[PDB]
């Protein structure tokens, strides 16, 4: 089966200047119905196709996929190659994780954080999705 | 089940200077066999791993996943951080959408458009795919 | 079903300056259980969310998804827009391939190569995965 | 998926002389996890491999598969060919039903009743099962 | 997936005195949608839980599961142990077959025939069903 | 998935006068490929549509579904209602079992045995089958 969540914050863009990972609002998957299922795995894709980061010390952004149990399943990020980008451009980002649903997990969700004091921005479509399948 | 299409225009590169979204030829999924099925869902991924855009005003490219009846299911894109890039680099792009197959939709396809008068280019492997599952 | 492998070589980072494609250590899928299945397809995703490439002639890196018989299923890459990037930044990369399991192939793996004498680097999470399903 | 329940009441056999259908203890399936699924069907099999019915007017037994709302999905029965069987023998019985899970029903169960004042008996293994699958 | 048909001829009982296998009306599965699929298989169950047969020479009935092109996939039946049963009792019957769906077969159906000049009877619920799965 | 085995011993009928359960030749399912799979269940149907038993003390026959580990999953049987049947008739028999494939099982097979010194006979089509499914 498929679980999916998307956002499209054009009118009210999202930003973070947090050095610690914080949730991205709206990018949460409920896997409640599959908790404690030794027979199931989720393949989770976080898609942030058009982020940018503003700043003056090689800005960028980081993203993670995490469970409600606080387990960080995957992480990565983008950064620019100039110290002070002329105008911070859109750097597409995707992240893929796996999670065994054997444990008592109920949520898989997206998080983000800054780097080198940047501000990370999302102002357009983004999604988190999972394909949940039997291990056989 | 999986549905998949790919292109590899290495001997015949694709480009657009269109300000309006237009189809990327060959990146289309025929979902006719699954349509009119309210309990099926598709999770669609557009993968354009090596695009670039030329131009002189912070060039870039935008992409979308659309139905044959013109509903935009997802969109996004890349841009460079310099007004006139020294040599427009390859900026990998992936886009993920979801679509219920309840309607009489027959095709899900990829579209592209330019940014600030750029020309967007694909000259190598790219794909569109879907995983189609019961709810 | 899902097949999955990930690496997180933070303590012992990976790199290549190979002009020719070589395996990325650890990013291999074992599909031998499904070899020669006439009605199964795999959708394979190579996710390298945080690579970079150092060098001084428009550096970058190329990636491919390949079978153990040497068939290249997909390929692509990233490159910077300056000849000599001030400090080569993180350029997220994802690649999707399809593979019919109607084959005696037993392993699918990730490969990489350099561009214009660059060195490509992975020093954090990366994954390769497949969703395997019946064509009907 | 499979849902299953069996009984083996060798030490504490079951019987009924009820003219009206009553539940067979223990032969119930819990389908509440699938309640109100619009695209799922269950193929239900009631297997009573070793029943008999005692009595002196062409005895036998009837069985049904019923929802917790009282809907009879299937029914059938066995009877002997003599008015007064010399010693009522074991007459294997199987019954198959279909059930759409597009319903708020939470339990499917087996029922039994007598014939012509018989007593029906189960003193060994019996089962009720369902295979649950998506219609597509 | 599941395919299923049932009958309940309580107000219009069925019977046969045919020595040759003949169709039981209504116990047929349309497998057209799955045909020409070499990698699909059907597991078919015929369930006739309450049949009986009348007659005076050890009566009984035989059943088969057959394709529309006349291939017999399974067969079996019941009989009484007395030459002239006092009153022909209900003898539950179930039959299970397998069929590859590689061919252009469109129907799998139930058939019946008599034994030693009997008349076979169905006057209540009966079904035919299949579970259809990838190999 | 489906596993299936059938016999049709018209030319060379099968019989047993064993009071202990013995294998029915040819009614064996190989579940090797699913051993040690906590995520899988098998629903197993033994179908002996046309058996009979000869004898002079209420003859009949018993059948079981058993694993290679010697676990008896299900059992049942038929018997006649007269001490000495005029001519032992065909008494259709079906048996349904479930097995969790979490254990190291490789075969599920059919067995039979006599009762009260009878001889059990099969001279026509019979099958054993399983539907194997994810528990979710
Ligand atoms: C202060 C200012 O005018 N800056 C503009 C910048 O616009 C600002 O940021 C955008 C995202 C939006 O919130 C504006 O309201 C805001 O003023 C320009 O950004 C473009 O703005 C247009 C709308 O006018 C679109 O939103 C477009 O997508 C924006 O460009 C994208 O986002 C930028 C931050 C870069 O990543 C660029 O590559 C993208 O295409 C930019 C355009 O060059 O110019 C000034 O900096
Ligand atoms: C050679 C040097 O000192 N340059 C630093 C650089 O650190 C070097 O490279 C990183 C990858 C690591 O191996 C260091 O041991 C090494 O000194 C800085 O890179 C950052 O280093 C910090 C730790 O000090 C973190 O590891 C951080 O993630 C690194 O930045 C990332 O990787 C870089 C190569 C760039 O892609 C950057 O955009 C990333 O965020 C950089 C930081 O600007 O500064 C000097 O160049
Ligand atoms: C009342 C009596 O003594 N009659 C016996 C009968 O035993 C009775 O019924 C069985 C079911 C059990 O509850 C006994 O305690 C009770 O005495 C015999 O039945 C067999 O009994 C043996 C044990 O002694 C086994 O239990 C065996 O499975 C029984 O036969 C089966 O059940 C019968 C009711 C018939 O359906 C028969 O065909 C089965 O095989 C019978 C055996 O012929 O003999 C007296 O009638
Ligand atoms: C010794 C004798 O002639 N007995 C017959 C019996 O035939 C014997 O058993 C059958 C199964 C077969 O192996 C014969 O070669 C053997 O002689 C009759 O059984 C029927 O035989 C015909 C063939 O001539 C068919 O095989 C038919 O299906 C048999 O009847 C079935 O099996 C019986 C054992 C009973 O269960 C009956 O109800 C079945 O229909 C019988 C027929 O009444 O008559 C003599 O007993």
């Amino acid at each position: 089966s498929i679980v999916f969540a998307s956002i499209d914050p054009r009118s009210n863009p999202l930003q973070t200047s947090s050095q610690n990972y914080v949730d991205i609002p709206g990018l949460k998957l409920d896997v409640s119905k599959y908790s404690n299922s030794p027979c199931l795995t989720a393949l989770i894709t976080l898609n942030i196709p058009t982020p940018y980061a503003s700043g003056n010390n090689f800005p960028g952004g980081n993203f993670a996929i995490v469970t409600d149990q606080g387990e960080q399943l995957a992480y990565g990020g983008f950064t620019y190659s100039s110290k002070i980008p002329e105008n911070s451009g859109r750097m597409p980002f995707t992240l893929v994780a796996r999670y065994s649903l054997a444990s008592n997990v109920s949520t898989i969700k997206a998080q983000w954080s800054n780097i080198r004091g940047s501000t990370v921005h999302i102002d357009s479509y983004a999604s988190i999705s999972a394909v949940i399948q039997c291990n056989q």
